[PDB]
RNA sequence: UAACUCAAUUUGUAAAAAAGUUUUAGAGCUAGAAAUAGCAAGUUAAAAUAAGGCUAGUCCGUUAUCAACUUGAAAAAGUG
DNA sequence: AATATCATTTTTTACAAATTGAGTTAT
DNA sequence: AAATGATATTG
């Protein structure tokens, strides 16, 4: 005999609550063993509790770091390739130069070669630096001067350019030739094109308004306003947007039908140049051939300040400028401080700590930090006018290596690197030979669709080798299969067929697919004429022409376009009604319209003899994005088509993948039938059934063939779509249940109920970039951490105006303005900004028992289309916002958002249940049907929430970690109630298998049956049918109150080994310490600094001896030593040696207790401690305030009737404060802190009812389980009191819990 | 539940940049036995960027998974 | 012991798959 | 983005 029982679960990112309830809504107890060496052979625990765990974590930080560490190894190899070239001819100059370079970091003692790296004396080295104060000086010289230079100074320039090579964002060779002499050349090449609209510049120097410090479109609106007669959305406007790095649309201007757009930083441009100038003539080339001169000139102007006349290294020469100015301006500010305020010299030029010039150079102070310190000393000191004008444009004392060198493309470095090579090959012969490689080394880059050049040891690699050999930048295209690999890169991510899980899946843009998508969507359209008694489905036999005419001849088909064109001509049918599709058919033949256009043929592109060649021509377009790859793949089928006919094929690319196979669409047929699902979706006779219909018809073998042709737990919890954060809860939820079921003598429960809970520059990336995209200079009138307050975020989100009625708005008296939800919170529980809108008055949106009325919808409807076009608000926000302009939320929509409030539709929640329902229900019946012994009830997350609000079971988060466990209990109760009082709903609330107020009443009143005061409900609620009673409002409503008063709750925190980085990443300078950790085996951090603050993986209880005196007389010890993440693998290989090498002697190998983090110690008087590492503990103690003082505190913080119970039963405060002190004294042991709490509770009794309540809630963080934390009692912060010794544990009682908490094993550490 | 259309999120992967940091080049100059005064400099660079690891790749090295006992390389099972 | 200071950062390109919420057709 | 262990300074 074991009684009927249920299970409640509350699944969080940080907590799984659980609870075990029985038939009369009670939660048992039980008397489990206690193993180990203690006094106690046993103990009684309640079957309610929680599991706390540290949040799980995304793979990103780890991925970023890994990708970031490949980059590092590759840059080492780049130089290691440059060096190997310079190998043999460098020896003939310098016996060992590259050797000085590798040991440069080494202090002079460990040094092997003469401490001077370049020349290996002083005279020459000292005299290298004078002559070339920056590498850039050596860069320019070597590029310009024609004198045969030193082979080493040549290596140094090359490597610098190769080592820090700049970016790969631009394709095609640009070449710096350069603003107002190149602008004017665009005004004139356009003036004699548009001879009727002759644009005039009239002397104004564009140079100025272009090469200024403002952003892209902001400098465009400075010129279109200047040139009055020219449209900014015109061609010269669109050709000023292509000149400052935007992407225009050139279609309408020349009368074209296609969105022919061009970006001037891709190879798709030179193809997309020949395709625009093959629609409009060849004489329209010197417009984009003027823009491309100006465009690059605009990419230059920004990143260099010198003329291309003087130099051939404008970058390097640009940098020399920044230097010279730095030299000049510094020199100035020197004599200028002497002259004026010499009293403040040492602080600026000598004291690093303070953010002066010393602090800029030798100190940790950046440019920003230095600029904001000196601005106020430049401003007072007269005769410092330009220095500020410099400063206040970001141009004062520039270093040549800056945050913003990120704009240099490798183009610009390839620039100089070539010149140098080009120079010195004349003299050195191995530069002529190897000019190729050296430039390639800079150039070559592993394409993203190959990934790691691995040889079958990389979990991450996927790329296929054409032959086996080492890969190089030079032998790469030969010894790697670029295409195969670029195929595999996709093929390995894209789904297989749900209905043939071995089979692949077709591209979203496959002809074969796109035919199937239309012929699914037409075989169900009905029509109606004048003389037709019932609306008839589409003519099976005569559909094979309704596609021929209307769907082929253009890319989108209109219901009016059909009802007119087919009913006017084809169908001779004057009027026509339509029941299938709304306004325009979802299914278009984008492919057919696109392919006809390209290949100029609907005779062979409508030719369903052989289609199989064209199946790979659209795969190739979807598979690949790098055009060069496309070129290869496509060359075969170019045998038929000419230049134009297999060249504008490289143009049209395709995006995406379909959800269905080639087989399932047009293979898997029937012997009984004699056609395929794509050939039966062309006339199911006079029936014309669907795709989904065709699958689940007993009439054919489809229904089974699919189920016919069809991993562990971890595996299955991995494969779920959701934060890996929650996927932790789900797995532990499943291990919890698995245990509970064993606790109940391996008897499955009756029921299981589940439940589940829920960048200020990133807001100024769509706020600032949305506001500043309508045009208004309002961000110049009223310009990050202010958006987190909700009304200021939303005020700045609506162009400083009302959202319903367009009025302008106020900042100072902005508190009177109310934040009305679009879909009233009565239907949707959206706390999100997407649903929340602010206005002068919420009563000025229209009634709150529907959607925003049609008048405001009319008025501000154009305004609502505007905010979307600027990206401030989305389609779903706008869509609903106008929903009264598309009918209004009906009584069925209402009824919808009142059921969706309580029925869980969220996909993860359903998957959780699918796992639990499968895991429990493992048996079958006589007809092969599943035995549903266990019922999985998925309940939304705001039944119990309000259930507590309603029947006074209020939760206070701050008191202890019990609520997560209570919540699992409550969910069981209500889960078992809403399943007996409405036992129909096991097909709405159970994983198994307008008169709209019917459903709205039902679901909006479903919770009411608990009550006895609606506007008069019975007592014993029951089944309306069966003699099964469910809720005895007398008795049941007081068990629950009872259960929440049980103080003993099983709270358990998962003991976790720590993983990840070894230590704070910061490389600290050389400190004579023992804490510093050597960054490399042979880099004594005495000499070279290193890391400190290792993370510790786990601690171990070492009991052994340690020699004492010069005697070496063994003393005995027993302590916690922490094994560090980095130490870990060494300690694990052989733990005795590891420790022996730490000083430990004759270690007791049997007594090494592995002690991971959160490991739980019971000291004395139930004072408990969890260790965080090896040398600090954290509060292991959970205090149970009685239901009494809990329920009080909600109201005391916060209808009119129970406000009485606040002032009455008041000065509970003293009894509450007490319990806390009788904790803070027993288990907590943080004296002076408690002796502030008190000495500051007494001080503030004159303060109100609530003020004293709120500040008690704060008080708990003292008694809270976990790590100590600071907290404010009114205006007195109280610092954390931490435990900074694990000595007190070493003799105490280590407790090993089980996941629930029920099965313990207590080990008393009185052992030497 | 399944296909479809339109628009946000989320997770996972690949290839790239610029910085930052550390040590070493970059002869400090005078007055003094020193302590310490004056004045001169400053912008650059090599190298490392998880210690490292064997599978030796232009690869891998920071996610996920973890009570205790007995059993297993492990995954995992058994135990109250 | 009480107390104070500390924590690598930013930027770009390419791809796939669920999920969510507003629509059409069904099982 | 905090939050909490490692670090070093205190009389």
């Amino acid at each position: 005999m074991d009684k009927k029982y249920s299970i409640g679960l509350a699944i969080g990112t940080n907590s799984v609550g659980w609870a075990v309830i029985t038939d009369e809504y009670k939660v048992p107890s039980k008397k489990f063993k206690v193993l180990g060496n203690t006094d106690r052979h046993s103990i009684k625990k309640n079957l309610i509790g929680a599991l706390l765990f540290d949040s799980g974590e995304t793979a990103e930080a780890t991925r970023l770091k890994r990708t970031a560490r490949r980059r590092y190894t590759r840059r080492k190899n780049r130089i290691c390739y440059l060096q190997e070239i310079f190998s043999n001819e460098m020896a003939k100059v310098d016996d060992s130069f590259f050797h000085r370079l590798e040991e440069s970091f080494l202090v002079e003692e460990d040094k092997k070669h003469e401490r001077h790296p370049i020349f290996g004396n002083i005279v020459d080295e000292v005299a290298y630096h004078e002559k070339y104060p920056t590498i850039y000086h050596l860069r320019k010289k070597l590029v310009d001067s024609t004198d045969k230079a030193d082979l080493r100074l040549i290596y140094l320039a090359l490597a610098h350019m190769i080592k820090f090579r700049g970016h790969f964002l631009i394709e095609g060779d640009l070449n710096p030739d350069n603003v107002d002499k190149l602008f004017i050349q665009l005004v004139q090449t356009y003036n004699q094109l548009f001879e009727e609209n002759p644009i005039n510049a009239s002397g104004v120097d564009a140079k100025a308004i272009l090469s200024a410090r403002l952003s892209k479109s902001r400098r465009l609106e400075n010129l279109i306003a200047q040139l009055p007669g020219e449209k900014k959305n015109g061609l010269f406007g669109n050709l000023i947007a292509l000149s400052l790095g935007l992407t225009p649309n050139f279609k309408s201007n020349f009368d074209l039908a296609e969105d022919t757009k061009l970006q001037l930083s891709k190879d798709t441009y030179d193809d997309d140049l020949d395709n625009l100038l093959a629609q409009i003539g060849d004489q329209y080339a010197d417009l984009f051939l003027a823009a491309k001169n100006l465009s690059d000139a605009i990419l230059l102007s920004d990143i260099l300040r010198v003329n291309t006349e003087i130099t051939k290294a404008p970058l390097s020469a640009s940098m020399i400028k920044l230097y010279d100015e730095h030299h000049q301006d510094l020199t100035l500010l020197k004599a200028l401080v002497r002259q004026q305020l010499p009293e403040k010299y040492k602080e600026i030029f000598f004291d690093q700590s303070k953010n002066g010039y010393a602090g800029y150079i030798d100190g940790g102070a950046s440019q920003e930090e230095f600029y904001k310190f000196i601005k106020p000393i430049l401003e007072k000191m007269d005769g410092t006018e330009e220095l500020l004008v410099k400063l206040n444009r970001e141009d004062l004392l520039r270093k040549q290596r800056t945050f913003d060198n990120g704009i240099i493309p490798h183009q610009i470095h390839l620039g100089e690197l070539h010149a140098i090579l080009r120079r010195q090959e004349d003299f050195y012969p191995f530069l002529k030979d190897n000019r190729e490689k050296i430039e390639k080394i800079l150039t070559f880059r592993i394409p993203y669709y190959v990934g790691p050049l691995a040889r079958g040891n990389s979990r991450f690699a996927w790329m296929t080798r054409k032959s086996e050999e080492t890969i190089t930048p030079w032998n790469f295209e030969k010894v790697v299969d670029k295409g195969a690999s670029a195929q595999s890169f996709i093929e390995r991510m894209t789904n297989f067929d749900k209905n043939l899980p071995n089979e692949k899946v077709l591209p979203k843009h496959s002809l074969l697919y796109e035919y199937f998508t239309v012929y699914n969507e037409l075989t169900k359209v009905k029509y109606v004429t004048e003389g037709m008694r019932k609306p008839a489905f589409l003519s099976g036999d005569q559909k094979k022409a309704i596609v021929d005419l209307l769907f082929k001849t253009n890319r989108k088909v209109t219901v009016k376009q059909l009802k007119e064109d087919y009913f006017k001509k084809i169908e001779c049918f004057d009027s026509v009604e339509i029941s299938g599709v709304e306004d325009r058919f979802n299914a278009s033949l984008g492919t057919y319209h696109d392919l006809l256009k390209i290949i100029k043929d609907k005779d062979f592109l409508d030719n369903e003899e052989n289609e199989d060649i064209l199946e790979d021509i659209v795969l190739t377009l979807t598979l690949f994005e790098d055009r060069e790859m496309i070129e290869e793949r496509l060359k075969t089928y170019a045998h038929l088509f000419d230049d134009k006919v297999m060249k504008q094929l490289k143009r049209r690319r395709y995006t995406g993948w379909g959800r269905l196979s080639r087989k399932l669409i047009n293979g898997i047929r029937d012997k009984q039938s004699g056609k395929t699902i794509l050939d039966f979706l062309k006339s199911d006779g006079f029936a014309n059934r669907n795709f989904i219909q065709l699958i689940h018809d007993d009439s054919l073998t489809f229904k089974e063939d699919i189920q016919k042709a069809q991993d562990s737990l971890h595996e299955h919890i991995a494969n779920l779509a959701g934060s890996p954060a929650i996927k932790k809860g789900i797995l532990q939820t499943v291990k919890v249940v698995d245990e509970l079921v064993k606790v109940m003598g391996r008897h499955k429960p009756e029921n299981i109920v589940i439940e589940m809970a829920r960048n200020s520059r990133e807001r100024m990336k769509r706020i600032e970039e949305g506001i500043k995209e309508l045009g208004s200079q309002i961000l110049k009138e009223h310009p990050n951490t202010q958006l987190q307050n909700e009304k200021l975020y939303l005020y700045y989100l609506q162009n400083g105006r009302d959202m319903y009625v367009d009025q302008e708005l106020d900042i100072n008296r902005l508190s009177d303005y109310d934040v009305d939800a679009i879909v009233p919170q009565s239907f949707l529980k959206d706390d999100s900004i997407d649903n929340k809108v602010l206005t002068r008055s919420d009563k000025n949106r229209g009634k709150s028992d529907n959607v925003p009325s049609e008048e405001v919808v009319k008025k501000m409807k154009n305004y609502w289309r505007q905010l979307l076009n600027a990206k401030l608000i989305t389609q779903r926000k706008f869509d609903n916002l106008t929903k009264a302009e598309r009918g209004g939320l009906s009584e069925l929509d209402k009824a919808g958002f009142i059921k969706r409030q309580l029925v869980e539709t969220r996909q993860i929640t359903k998957h959780v249940a699918q796992i639990l329902d499968s895991r429990m229900n493992t048996k079958y019946d006589e007809n092969d049907k599943l035995i549903r012994e266990v019922k999985v009830i998925t309940l939304k997350s705001k039944l119990v929430s309000d259930f507590r609000k309603d029947f006074q079971f209020y939760k206070v988060r701050e008191i202890n970690n019990y609520h997560h466990a209570h919540d699992a209990y409550l969910n069981a109760v209500v889960g078992t109630a809403l399943i007996k009082k409405y036992p129909k709903l096991e097909s709405e609330f159970v994983y198994g298998d307008g008169k709209a107020t019917a459903k709205y009443f039902f679901y909006s009143n479903i919770m009411n049956f608990f009550k006895t005061e609606i506007t008069k409900r019975p007592l014993i609620e029951t089944n309306g049918e069966t003699g099964e009673i469910v809720w005895d409002k007398g008795r049941d409503f007081a068990t629950v109150r009872k259960v929440l008063s049980m103080p003993q709750v099983n709270i358990v925190k998962k003991t976790e080994v720590q993983t990840g980085g070894f230590s704070k990443e910061s490389i600290l300078p050389k400190r004579n310490s023992d804490k510093l950790i050597a960054r490399k085996k042979d880099w004594d951090p005495k000499k070279y600094g290193g890391f400190d603050s290792p993370t510790v993986a786990y601690s171990v209880l070492v009991v052994a001896k340690v020699e004492k005196g010069k005697s070496k007389k063994l003393k005995s010890v027993k302590e916690l030593l922490g094994i560090t993440i980095m130490e870990r693998s060494s300690f694990e290989k052989n733990p005795i040696d590891f420790l022996e090498a730490k000083g430990y002697k004759e270690v007791k190998k049997d007594l090494i207790i592995k002690l991971p983090k959160y490991s739980l110690f019971e000291l004395e008087n139930g004072r408990k401690r969890m260790l965080a590492s090896a040398g600090v503990l954290q509060k292991g103690n959970e205090l149970a305030l009685p239901s009494k003082y809990v329920n009080f505190l909600y109201l005391a913080s916060h209808n009119e009737q129970k406000q009485l119970f606040v002032e009455q039963h008041k000065h509970y405060l003293d009894e509450i404060i007490e319990q806390i002190s009788e904790f803070s004294k027993r288990v907590i042991l943080a004296d002076a802190n408690l002796d502030k709490v008190l000495s500051a509770y007494n001080k503030h009794r004159d303060k109100p009812i609530r003020e004293q309540a709120e500040n008690i809630i704060h008080l708990f963080t003292l008694t809270n389980l976990g790590a100590p934390a600071a907290f404010k009692y009114f205006d007195t912060t109280i610092d954390r009191k931490r435990y900074t010794s694990t000595k007190e544990v070493l003799d105490a009682t280590l407790i090993h819990q089980s996941i629930t908490g029920l099965y313990e094993t207590r080990i008393d550490l009185s052992q030497l």
